[PDB]
């Protein structure tokens, strides 16, 4: 680069698309508008003479069943026409085996990264460890990370011949590997790592600023992350904003000369980062986290309600919505499709489910014991995403109630070691996410203690073996549940809970839901 002059690079960056490639109901977000403001960005930074660097931080795939019916390619696509630059693979890019990742690497005309995968046989990466672009004088280099967390959660059998080293100490390596060889002028991490308050990344593995803290300082410009699903505004020093609005100022955090950066969730927000480069030092100018057609319901006096937007509409890009119209009609038309039907309303609204025991609870329960074969089961109520109103279910009634490709898990306890499970989980609070849904199980729980504990309608006796069913979520600590993916009698069995929902309604169609009928089973007063 040219001595003491001074380069306008702008970084732009979104993360956990999962599936978001079209509008939503109400026209929030989708890729035809996101292409409208990346490329009114691109002709504002060129006419000042700067660059634009476009990355993701991954989690691409899985949320939004036209998306997932075809193997995230409408997003894929559309993210080659918007002009993504690079992407870390998440760990959601492992919901399918690696043959559709290596497809979607096909799809994608931009590199998706990750440093820290291995095949065990060979100790060779299974990855593009990072990428480099010439902008104006200067190279970048981006190197791609991805949470160790995957093979915790994912399916075991893709794991079988996979490592994830821990990602802080690739990134050790690989920086390194950088300033001798290739010798870039900057350097940029794209992670699927998490940002947590102050590195407190409790039940998770370690994230982005436990990972800045561990680098040599300002050995990268910023890292731009993802998967813990967060706008990273910062309220005051290692403590990110509680309930973020959109179209308000977001101060990025910064550890140990390293910008971390995170632009919340499926699309909706760009992530914009506004840096001079001069004889190797990088100064950010602005940061904004960018709606993209974000609206609030509102009601008027007269009780008119309506959506509005929280900043000024940006049109839907044209060319986008003719690439991406096709995927969208053909999924739509496919997922209405009757799959079974019911007799009633199954209970999947937030105000029951997080508050008393629903049939909804009931079915999706007994469907991941059919599969496990478990005696009993529990999830958080947040688990459950929508109702299914009676009459005939389709496909897109499932993966509304369970849009997430959570992983169904079981374990083999004794008796005494679900007494001490039921008993924390039985503490949880109505009004929150992690409010329990029960199935097989009852008692009056009184004073923090269980009484007449019954699985199956037995009082549990303490020696006995119990097979129970829950999620790869609660399983492994999430909304604070017991872990239970240490114990010897733990198996994740890779199956998808709306898999294996939707299997189960069609072989058990029509469902009478008077079977899955909360009679007062499980009670605190
Ligand atoms: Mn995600
Ligand atoms: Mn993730």
């Amino acid at each position: 680069y040219e001595q003491d002059k001074t380069y306008k690079i702008t970084v732009l960056h979104t993360n956990d698309h999962h599936g978001h490639f079209w509008r939503n109901e109400y026209g929030e977000y989708g890729l035809a508008a996101q292409k409208t403001l990346v490329d009114g960005i691109r002709k504002e930074v060129a006419a000042e003479g700067g660059s634009v660097l476009l990355l993701s931080g991954g989690d691409i795939n899985t949320g939004v069943c036209e998306s997932d019916l075809q193997d995230a390619e409408p997003d894929f696509r559309g993210m080659n026409l918007v002009g993504y630059d690079a992407m870390a693979i998440g760990n959601h890019e492992f919901d399918n085996p690696l043959t559709v990742l290596r497809q979607q690497e096909k799809w994608a005309k931009f590199p998706l990264l990750s440093a820290n995968i291995y095949q065990k046989s060979t100790g060779e990466r299974l990855f593009k460890p990072w990428a480099l672009f010439k902008r104006q004088d200067l190279k970048i280099a981006v190197i791609g990370l991805t949470t160790d967390d995957t093979a915790k959660i994912g399916n075991p059998e893709y794991f079988t011949d996979i490592e994830f080293r821990k990602p802080a100490d690739e990134a050790k390596l690989v920086i390194q590997e950088l300033q001798q060889t290739e010798k870039p002028d900057i350097i940029i991490a794209a992670t699927h790592m998490g940002h947590y308050d102050n590195g407190e990344h409790g039940s998770n593995a370690p994230g982005d600023v436990e990972m800045a803290r561990a680098l040599p300082a300002g050995s990268l410009a910023m890292i731009v992350g993802g998967h813990s699903q967060d706008p990273v505004c910062m309220a005051a020093e290692n403590k990110k904003q509680v309930d973020y609005v959109p179209g308000t100022p977001c101060k990025p955090d910064q550890q140990n000369g390293i910008w971390i950066v995170q632009a919340h969730e499926w699309g909706k927000y760009v992530g914009r980062a506004d840096f001079e480069f001069r004889n190797g030092e990088m100064k950010m100018v602005n940061y904004q986290l960018i709606p993209v057609n974000l609206k609030k319901k509102v009601t008027w006096e007269d009780g008119k309600s309506e959506r509005v937007l929280y900043t000024p509409e940006i049109a839907e890009n044209q060319q986008m919505i003719s690439l991406l119209s096709p995927f969208q009609n053909k999924g739509k038309a496919q997922l209405e499709v009757k799959i079974g039907e019911t007799n009633g309303r199954l209970e999947g609204d937030r105000d029951k489910v997080r508050f008393v025991q629903t049939n909804m609870g009931r079915l999706i329960l007994a469907a991941q014991m059919d599969r496990t074969g478990a005696d009993f089961a529990v999830m958080s109520g947040g688990g459950i995403r929508d109702s299914i109103e009676a009459g005939d279910i389709s496909y897109k009634n499932v993966c509304k109630v369970q849009p997430f490709g959570n992983v169904v898990v079981y374990a083999d306890m004794t008796g005494k070691e679900v007494i001490d499970y039921l008993t924390a989980v039985a503490q949880m609070k109505p009004d929150s996410g992690a409010y329990p849904q029960f199935a097989n199980v009852s008692f009056v729980a009184k004073d923090g203690k269980l009484n007449d504990l019954k699985i199956k309608g037995e009082p549990v006796d303490p020696a006995k073996t119990y097979r129970m069913a829950t999620l790869n979520f609660n399983a492994t600590g999430g909304d604070g549940y017991p872990r239970l993916d240490n114990k010897p009698g733990y198996v994740n069995t890779g199956f998808i809970d709306a898999e294996v929902l939707k299997a189960y309604i069609q072989k058990s169609s029509p469902l009478d839901v008077s079977v899955y009928e909360p009679k007062g089973e499980v009670s605190w007063q």
